[PDB]
């Protein structure tokens, strides 16, 4: 199945998904939820939708796995498996987002020599691939920098650092050929209702440093669908279900994008359509609030929090009676 | 792959047990062999390309560490299949080994390219050599454990190689067993026991085989002709104690109707020695520096009468690695 050959083809269609978290449970401080089954019929279902708009090409940026140093058995066999699938619908690229354990360093540099439906982006070095219908694509990457995760330097040059590594794929975007793509994974600086750095040390870059010169800026790192820019296009997908509490208000899911030579860039969102979450707050734990959340969580297809303030004596046994009530804080 | 088909005729490098990664005698003088180790990884890879093989069989052990590979000794390996793939089409039976991640990555490689096969069950697998040859591989690995009576572990064993002979009777063009284990009643063999070792006749290896390629022991040993059966061997002298064998690859050739014929590829390594001493003495001492000043290997001194506090031998003697 190799890749087919269009001559004056001036269309990309891109498949952009990211931050999948395959491993997770949440929750396992009161009561563990594996997530399992819930991503992988979200990731079926974006699978399905490559298939169906029969996209040229499929960017994944990063925090694909949960664990950043010891992903699970499973959750390794899960990426794997939808890194298979992908690749039979059309070539993959992939910027992995933080991660320490080499294996995965290792692994990507030789798949990507063995294969050409699969890229692993692990440097800010770019790449020239190509694209399912011949396309040529130069891929602009900025992985988190590695080797110094402590930057082991002053803010100031190591904002400068970071700051000549975009300069440096400007330039190198302006050698493209036939469409160029940038590929990020940090934090936007000044992201509108941005919560923090979930347990992280963050790397934060203004939009303005973004190569305005590629078609499309792939983001990934933050949990929620945004559309950061539209000159050069900048998104991100946003994960593909609700990780934690915090996110009920987020819009979940992937992103179809399409390239036109001599055109704006436009795109559709994938919705992964996710299990809602829902927090509930009482002043005190009464018969009144007691009756409110179990009425709530009766007809709820989702996850609950419980969070009050007030003391209220022993509380009756809720989690044991509630099946969708995971925490009570 | 070409199309000839080339039905008729196959050819075979087998190489095993490279153990990269290796550094020996780090309790008294660290050597790490790497340099050794690529020279004649580099000398198995020419010959390969030089011969036009049409596959290439790797049987295990070709990392030292079986739990925890350093990232130079997994770059390597990645390395040298790399290399290999652009010449043939590669199959690899791993050994003994932990980690699991060896596992997860060798079924994804394979899914996704057809010029490599990791064969980590018992479960056959037929594939393709470089003119089109249709290969059938009947592999046997380090079971999972298991490891409860002896006598059911036995008939475990015994069933899958059965097994493996009755899928053997299938093929098309070729059938080739892969094995990684120890031959019983070896010549001349030591460690045994170690003992965490597969130990298996040589009779039960399927009879209906072009070749049998085993992996595990260090020596080159051609086991029996029919089926033709043999140990490469490693491709360095490990430790002392492995002397006298041979090291290298094997290169054989495989004909329809005709018997199975092979020339071996000497690793050409570096040699090891052992001087024995009834006491050190000035006679010893002389010996033992003018051994070592001509000699290309390294060497160990083991003395049985205690002599005092030796003079720095070590230190004034670059080859001498180990005193015992
Ligand atoms: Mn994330
Ligand atoms: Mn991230
Ligand atoms: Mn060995
Ligand atoms: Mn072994």
């Amino acid at each position: 199945h190799h890749h087919h050959h269009v001559i004056n083809l001036k269309e990309l269609k891109i498949l952009h998904t990211s931050d999948w978290h395959l491993g997770v449970t949440s929750w396992t401080s009161s009561r563990p939820v594996d997530r399992r089954e819930e991503l992988k019929k979200a990731l079926d279902k974006v699978v399905e939708e490559a298939e169906k708009r029969e996209v040229d090409l499929i960017l994944l940026t990063g925090d694909l796995l949960h664990s950043r140093n010891n992903p699970s058995v499973v959750a390794l066999h899960d990426l794997l498996d939808y890194l298979k699938r992908m690749m039979r619908t059309a070539p993959v690229v992939v910027l992995p987002g933080n991660h320490d354990w080499k294996g995965l360093k290792l692994f990507g540099n030789f798949v990507t020599s063995i294969s050409s439906d699969i890229t692993f982006v692990m440097s800010f070095e770019p790449v020239d691939v190509e694209a399912k219908r011949g396309q040529k694509v130069r891929i602009l990457p900025f992985p988190y920098p590695d080797e110094s995760e402590a930057l082991r330097k002053n803010e100031g040059d190591f904002r400068f650092f970071l700051e000549s590594r975009l300069n440096k794929l400007y330039e190198e975007a302006l050698k493209k050929e036939d469409f160029a793509i940038f590929m990020g994974h940090f934090t936007v600086e000044g992201l509108a209702g941005y919560a923090g750095i979930e347990q992280g040390r963050e790397i934060i870059i203004n939009r303005a440093l973004i190569p305005s010169v590629v078609d499309y800026a792939a983001l990934g790192h933050i949990h929620s669908f945004r559309e950061i820019q539209k000159q050069p296009l900048t998104i991100y997908p946003g994960s593909l279900i609700r990780i934690d509490f915090g996110e009920e208000a987020d819009e979940k899911g992937a992103v179809f994008v399409e390239l036109k030579r001599g055109e704006p860039p436009r795109y559709e969102r994938i919705d992964a359509s996710p299990l809602p979450l829902k927090t509930l707050y009482y002043k005190k734990i009464d018969t009144s609030a007691l009756k409110s959340i179990r009425d709530f969580c009766r007809n709820f297809p989702g996850y609950v929090r419980v969070v009050y303030e007030e003391d209220s004596g022993i509380l009756p046994d809720l989690m044991g009676e509630i099946d969708n009530l995971v925490k009570i804080e």
